[PDB]
């Protein structure tokens, strides 16, 4: 840590505060997230080589004293700040259709790895001057566990949590992060969060008001899941065109297939990539004020 010069304490992040620094050699100003058991450097000094344009890039790990140090590449902006600065007129489509594409070619490539995210959420989705977006925290949640509670003991978002983790399943894939990428994109659509649970229950109660309660019918094997139980209420699905109206038919049926109930049958990112939706995305330069 004597090779930097903390500027500002960025937020908190899940795993703990989150810095601005400047390499005291270099100059490059870097974000420093501030966190070990063998096995989370072995996995973490592996995220080191997933490298991908919208991947936020891990340029070190710093292990000093029982105090790990992640340092990433420095975005300007996340996208919760944004969709916040853009709330009285909402992100424009085609910056938000680019801003999905990207993000499925991050998801495709970490998932070709085997990689999962697990936490994806807009705090963690960092945007710049160029068009581009790129995830934070790829691959963490399996290094270290995604905390209850953060270093502040601020409440971990369930907003976009798949409904297999909160039932319980231990084995979920990179669906998960599908399913939360499809919980962005409908609040970047809307202006509002598209779940926002504030507990486990209700988390997945906000779903199953929406979606429907999942049953044997559209998610074969869900009734043996550890938390599922018969006596969860059953909600009628509700149509798309109510839950992002704004959206074209295009981008309503891809969402539906990223919010599918059934981790196997959700779409995937590189099948997500070839959806009609994509057609004609661009790549426009979001409206900054750093
Ligand atoms: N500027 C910047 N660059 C990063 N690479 C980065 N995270 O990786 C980051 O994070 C900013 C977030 C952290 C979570 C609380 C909300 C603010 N900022």
């Amino acid at each position: 840590m004597e090779n930097f010069q903390k500027v500002e304490k960025i937020g908190e992040g899940t795993y703990g505060v989150v810095y601005k620094a400047r390499n005291k050699l270099t100059g490059e100003v870097v974000a420093l997230k501030k966190i070990v058991p063998s096995t989370a450097i072995r996995e973490i000094s592996l995220l080191k080589e997933l490298n991908h344009p919208n991947i936020v890039k891990l340029l070190d790990v710093i292990h000093t004293e029982n105090k790990l140090y992640l340092v990433f590449e420095f975005l300007h902006q996340d996208l919760k700040k944004f969709m916040d600065a853009s709330a009285l007129t909402g992100i424009p489509l085609p910056l938000i259709k680019s801003y999905l594409f990207q993000l499925l070619q991050g998801l495709a490539f970490c998932h070709s790895h085997r990689v999962l995210h697990r936490d994806l959420k807009p705090q963690n989705l960092l945007i710049n001057t160029e068009g581009a977006i790129k995830l934070a925290d790829f691959g963490l949640a399996r290094a270290f566990g995604v905390p209850v509670r953060t270093y502040t003991h601020e409440v971990v978002t369930l907003w976009y949590r798949a409904p297999e983790i909160l039932l319980g399943c231990k084995y979920y894939s990179t669906a998960v992060d599908i399913w939360s990428l499809g919980c962005i994109f409908a609040e970047m659509v809307t202006r509002r969060a598209l779940f926002p649970g504030d507990s486990e229950i209700d988390q997945l109660f906000r779903i199953f008001r929406t979606l429907g309660t999942p049953d044997e019918v559209v998610w074969p094997g869900v009734t043996s899941m550890p938390d599922y139980k018969p006596s969860f209420p059953k909600w009628a699905r509700q149509d798309f065109s109510k839950v992002v109206p704004p959206l074209d038919e295009d981008g309503r049926s891809l969402l539906s297939q990223m919010l599918h109930y059934d981790p196997n049958k959700r779409i995937s990112a590189k099948a997500a990539l070839a959806h009609p939706f994509f057609q004609d995305v661009t790549k426009p330069v979001p409206h900054l004020r750093l």
